[PDB]
DNA sequence: GGAAGCGAAAGTGTCGCAACCCGAGAGAGGAACGATCTCGGGTTGCGACACTTTCGCAACCCTTAATACGTTC
């Protein structure tokens, strides 16, 4: 059942209990409000122990392509080295993007799949739902087609 | 995404005011009958404003978080 095996085989748990578990998975997520340094709040949510540890075990098992002009979330790469590369310069162009993580749905995740230039890996049918549970948040509890990405979990 | 309150924005009805019309009436002149100006309703058009509808800000943070010390997303 490829992702779930390799999940059960990493974890040392049952398949089925690691299934039963991945239904209800995009729900399980702890929600809190962080203060900001000059005013407001950030809502941040947190996944619970075992969906954090079946994010980990699933990004440490499948290895998805990265650029080398991402210094983020990266090993031995972070912020002197983002800041290094345009040490020596004269202009610059620092840029936002609007609600980066939040608008990351698993279509998106899918397309990208797809057409990436470099290796991707090879994901079963079956297992593509799977995926979605042990990846995305799902933030209205009523609505059950609207998932997200999550700042604050593992996998994101 | 969106409680609960509330207010912006836009559309629609309404209602009072002005403007005019139309019949009644006392009676100017000058020798009678009724000119002419006013009283009392009545109708219509119009525009300011009240009323009506829709939208949007953004509580909470869901059962489900971790807690050596610092930056960053």
């Amino acid at each position: 059942m490829s992702v779930i095996r390799g999940l059960a085989a990493v974890l040392r748990q049952s398949d089925s209990d690691i299934s039963a578990f991945l239904v209800t998975a995009p729900r399980k997520y702890k929600v809190y409000k962080i203060p900001k340094r000059t005013t407001g709040f950030r809502v941040i949510a947190q996944p619970a122990k075992g969906l954090k540890d079946i994010q980990r075990a699933f990004v440490q098992l499948y290895s998805l392509p990265v650029h080398d002009a991402s210094m983020a979330y990266m090993k031995g790469k972070g912020i002197r080295d983002n800041a290094a590369a345009h040490a020596g310069n004269q202009y610059l162009l620092k840029a936002d993007l609007e609600d980066f993580f939040n608008s990351i749905t698993p279509a998106i995740f899918w397309r990208c799949i797809e057409m990436s230039s470099a290796q991707t890996p090879q994901f079963e049918p079956q297992d593509k739902l799977f995926i979605e549970k042990i990846l995305f948040w799902q933030p209205i509890k009523r609505r059950k087609t609207k998932l997200i990405l999550s700042v604050g979990a593992p996998s994101s």
